[PDB]
């Protein structure tokens, strides 16, 4: 048969890095 | 035949931005 | 049929922690 529909989106990425001083 | 299953879940997004100074 | 395409990447991650004093 034909392929299914796309999977769902992933979750958010990792937290960003600490800010500078 | 019927459609296949939905695709697998997507992966994570990119890392977030830096924190505030 | 076969599985659908993988889902898309998630959105950007959250901001990082505040920087040091």
């Amino acid at each position: 048969g034909p392929p299914g529909p796309p999977g769902p989106p992933g979750g958010p990425g990792p937290p960003g890095p600490p800010g500078p001083p």
